[PDB]
């Protein structure tokens, strides 16, 4: 089953010389789109960028990792975001948001629809996404909201509480941080909000622990799933890898039961791992052989 | 004399290999006061940058060659223009160059010079700046260089370039135009048929840079030409620029100028416009004394 990502894809630029900068593929969608394909599980990715420069790079580490661009809407009236790490935000009113319904595709059942807060940040890209979910619930898909706060990007934050509730309405999985259901929640300990948003409307959570590994809230109750012990070298796209993980072994099958969900924490957490011994975070998604050789040590 | 320069200070990042971009201190004004500075003359540079990286850095460069940066100041609000060159893709949108006013003008002393393009033009403070700064220049007796650089592309309605255009070649002891700008500017195919459109505006003298040809001088007593060095291209981006640099390094060495000084500032013009485009960058083979004989012969 395919796996669709709906969001952003931004180039972030990394000193290299003291005259040079290296362009590295950046973006939580992009990053969990690579991080299924790179697994060889079927990903699209749902988006817009700017024809610069920038996001024709960006459609080439897609298609280099085996990401369908299909539906990679590339304008010119439009500026792919650049940012300048240290990060700093160059471009503001952001390409990426201009995503839109219309760049939608038609979706199959047992189909998986993903989307973070960050694609909820800017009005065009809003209705992408809460739109985007609602077409792949009626069509019998699947929705994973990761919910990846990132306040300083937002407005008014006023509108975060309302749009996370009417989005783990509309999703089958809500992934989320322990640090995020405090800043959600206010409470001070995560636990004391571990059902957040089970009472928002979702029967399913996941709860990143980082180094704890995972907790699942479901209705029957939570298991543990801790993760591999490794020597921490940059915590950087450990989450976006962690669902990537997540999203793969879900669309291995129509529908997910007991066993499958317990399997893909397990992978999630894998994942979310090496996203952390190495560096970077497109550059740290293992590929089926890293995994294995990392995994069985 | 010295010669101030008001405008735009920019990092033009500009693609390497497919996965770098090589940073370089860029904007028009920026390379011509560069340009001045280098060749030993007196060069000021008047204009608005963001507290910044791009800012400090940009500071840094101006310092570096000799610039007095006396009159830039930086502020924490604003945000430096970023750029990728191709032909350019502009991140910042507002851009704090755009923020120069009257306030930030310096008080003008005679025989000195005032240089400022079209680009400085395009938003609204910075225009009050470049217009009001250039009719104090003449009130004090000093001369004001326009060079009209078109960028249509960052404007608002396009409707407002020739209404600003006139009444800067009415400020101006001489206009600098492109033959390509020509025609955009005055609808036309060839340039030639419409080489005395800022002289119908006010501006009596009037210097035409012809690509790897030169430029055509035309004042009352004639027409003139005068033909670039043979050089090899690996980079144009900057031979306007470092032209009206040259241009103005030798015109501020008199009180006055007349065809014995204009045909020598044009025969510099031009060394300078060659020079420029044998390197990456904007200001990278900008010459400094020495270096301008070697080439001179
Ligand atoms: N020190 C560590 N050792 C082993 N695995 C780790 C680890 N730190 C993080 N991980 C893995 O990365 C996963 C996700 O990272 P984490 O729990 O820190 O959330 P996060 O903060 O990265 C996501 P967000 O950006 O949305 O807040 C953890 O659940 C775990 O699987
Ligand atoms: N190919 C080339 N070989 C040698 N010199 C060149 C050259 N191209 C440009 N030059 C030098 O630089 C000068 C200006 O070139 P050109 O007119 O193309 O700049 P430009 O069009 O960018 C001006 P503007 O900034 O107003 O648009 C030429 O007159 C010449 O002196
Ligand atoms: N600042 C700017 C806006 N659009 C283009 N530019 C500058 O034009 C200069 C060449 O004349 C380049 O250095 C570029 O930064
Ligand atoms: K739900
Ligand atoms: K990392
Ligand atoms: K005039
Ligand atoms: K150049
Ligand atoms: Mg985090
Ligand atoms: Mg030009």
């Amino acid at each position: 089953n395919k796996v669709w990502v709906i969001g952003d894809a931004s180039v972030d630029l990394v000193p290299e010389k003291q005259n040079s900068y290296l362009k590295c593929p950046g973006g939580a969608s992009a990053n969990v789109g690579v991080c299924v394909a790179r697994l060889g599980g079927e990903c699209g990715f749902i988006g817009c960028l700017g024809d610069d420069d920038a996001g024709r790079f960006l459609r080439q580490v897609f298609q280099d990792n085996g990401v369908d661009v299909t539906f990679l809407r590339l304008d010119a009236d439009l500026t792919s975001a650049v940012l300048i790490v240290n990060f700093t935000y160059l471009v503001h009113p952001g390409a990426d948001t201009y995503v839109s319904p219309q760049d939608l595709p038609p979706f199959r059942q047992y189909e998986w629809f993903y989307f973070s807060s960050i694609g909820l940040t800017d009005r065009p890209a809003r209705e992408a996404c809460l739109e985007g979910a609602r077409r792949m619930r009626e069509a019998g898909g699947y929705v994973l909201f990761d919910v990846n706060l990132r306040s300083k990007m937002w407005g008014n934050t006023d509108e975060i509480p309302e749009l996370i509730a009417r989005s783990a309405a509309l999703a089958s999985i809500c992934k989320v941080s322990a640090d995020e259901l405090c800043q959600l929640s206010g409470a001070s300990h995560w636990q004391d909000a571990r059902y957040y948003l089970r009472d928002l409307g979702c029967d399913t959570t996941i709860i990143s622990l980082g180094a704890d590994g995972a907790l699942l809230i479901t209705a029957e109750g939570e298991f543990h799933f801790p993760a591999p012990r490794v020597d921490v070298v940059d915590t950087t796209g450990a989450g976006d890898a962690f669902v990537g993980g997540l999203l793969f072994t879900l669309s291995r099958a129509n529908c997910w039961d007991h066993a499958l969900l317990a399997e893909a924490i397990s992978n999630a957490n894998a994942c979310g791992a090496m996203a952390v011994t190495a560096k970077g975070a497109m550059t740290a998604l293992p590929f089926p052989d890293q995994l294995n050789t990392f995994l069985s040590s």
